[PDB]
């Protein structure tokens, strides 16, 4: 068959885990901070608890359990992995805990810490993140900073999968029918005719390098999404990030070429900031980049990535 998905779903039990603090809440729902103990091993793993809503008809079309589906499949170092899921009426989704927080956040709170090695290398994992996806023929559907996780400050996953549709075998585009939408990072042709590929995914990368060189500035800030399209169409597009050199701005200017096509794929894009993360600053202009590089109760028997392969 077309690759059958042999993956595995595991399920857990509301018991063997204790919620700690919320995260955060949007329509969606609520993500706690939690552990997990599975009973018998002498394991104890933090993990996010991403709980939602129900409806009167929406919470039973899947209400998550379509994106329990693409994260329980995925393995790869930069993409979120599903630990397993929560049979409770409001079925939770269990994930490790990104103990950093989302980067957008990140690089706002540290920016005169950030050095360019660290921007140059969350540029690397994040395609590298993209290409696995690309491969699976997983299309994200919404690539920003606020969807990038932080575990260490130098290892960073992808993480919002709510939009993310896997492409048949005779699919190069997808055509979400509608709803909301994140319009300031979704490639002209998206904002258009509703068609996403993994070129439009190239499109969104590049609003994130963007996002990640301005230490988390807001696209098209002040501009109202209404007419992004119009702007974009006539030709602007974002500027060049101060710290940026003609280098690293190609790039990203690169992923907004109004040919979908004539973008970079995500394979090309770790090659390229690849061999900037060696020299970064010839790439990376930082002032004073040179100085620059929970809650625990008890733990001890604990883990975390490593349980996971199980
Ligand atoms: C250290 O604990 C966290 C804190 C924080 N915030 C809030 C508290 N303070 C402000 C610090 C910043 C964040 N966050 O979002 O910035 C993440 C983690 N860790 C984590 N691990 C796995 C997951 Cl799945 C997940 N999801 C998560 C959590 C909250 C909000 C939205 C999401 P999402 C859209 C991707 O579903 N979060």
């Amino acid at each position: 068959g077309e690759a059958p998905n042999q993956a595995l779903l595991r399920i857990l039990k509301e018991t063997e885990f204790k919620k700690i603090k919320v995260l955060g809440s949007g329509a969606f729902g609520t993500v706690y901070k939690g552990l997990w103990i599975p009973e018998g091993e002498k394991v104890k793993i933090p993990v996010a608890i991403k709980e939602l809503r129900e409806a009167t008809s929406p919470k039973a079309n899947k209400e998550i359990l379509d994106e329990a589906y693409v994260m329980a499949s995925v393995d790869n170092p930069h993409v979120c992995r599903l630990l397993g899921i929560c049979l409770t009426s409001t079925v939770q989704l269990i994930m490790q805990l990104m103990p950093f927080g989302s980067l957008l956040d990140y690089v706002r709170e540290h920016k005169d810490n950030i050095g360019s090695q660290y921007l140059l290398n969350w540029c690397v994992q994040i395609a590298k993140g993209m290409n696995y996806l690309e491969d699976r023929r997983l299309v994200h559907r919404d690539l920003a900073a606020r969807n990038v996780l932080v575990k260490t400050p130098q290892h960073v996953k992808i993480t919002d999968f709510g939009r993310a549709k896997l492409l048949g075998a005779e699919e190069k585009e997808y055509h979400a029918e509608g709803g909301k939408v994140p319009i300031k990072w979704m490639a002209l042709e998206s904002i258009l005719h509703r068609i996403y590929t993994h070129q439009s995914d190239v499109w969104s990368y590049g609003v994130t390098v963007w996002e990640l060189m301005t230490f988390g500035s807001k696209p098209y800030d002040g501009i109202p999404a209404s007419e992004i399209s119009s702007i974009l169409e006539k030709g602007e597009r974002l500027p060049q990030p101060p710290i940026c050199t003609i280098d690293v701005y190609m790039i990203m200017v690169k992923c907004w070429m109004i040919d979908a096509d004539s973008r970079p794929k995500f394979r090309e894009l770790i090659i390229e900031f690849s061999k900037m993360a060696r020299d970064p600053q010839r790439y990376l202009v930082i002032q004073g980049d040179e100085r620059m590089h929970e809650e625990d109760m008890d733990d001890v028997v604990d883990a975390d990535e490593y349980l996971i392969p199980q």
